[PDB]
Parts: structure tokens; sequence; C-alpha cells
């Protein structure tokens, strides 16, 4: 599943001068229900 | 022939305190059609 936290918004940041600024924020996280319930396979030279 | 790009605009900058900061920007331009259709006379006695 994806934990998240803070989910992607819209900014209103200052903009005291001729330029305009703007920023995308998000937390997120990840969480597995039982760490053998998958597998990872590494790869590795041949023989 | 005046050429407008952005009109004055009041737009109100940060505040960061007590500041209350404002600002009034315009951009624009000059344009003349050929250099000999108008004219100038410079006032020089010496």
């Amino acid at each position: 599943t994806q934990m998240v936290l803070r989910a992607p918004k819209r900014t209103e940041l200052a903009k005291d001068g001729s330029y305009e600024k703007w920023m995308i924020e998000m937390e997120v996280g990840l969480r597995h229900r039982n760490p053998y319930a998958s597998g990872v396979l590494f790869t590795a030279a041949g023989k």
C-alpha cells in the first residue's frame, strides 16, 4: 500500500516580486503486510 | 505607436512582518514606422 500523509496540493507562495514561485509538495510511505509475503531475486554473474 | 505588453497592475507582494509592501509594474515600448517619417532638430547656439 501507499501510505500518504500530505497528498499533493497547490501552493500559494509569497510571490513578492516580478517573479512567480510555485511548489508541489508531497509525503508518501510504503507498507508491506508481511516481509515473506513477497520475494526479491538479485542477479549475479553466470558460470 | 505605443507598444503595450503588460498593462499597469497593482500587485500586493509578500509581507514577512509589518512591511505591507505593494508594487506597480508596467511593460511598454515605442515603435516608429520609418526613421525619416519624423524629424528632430537640436538647439545648440555654441
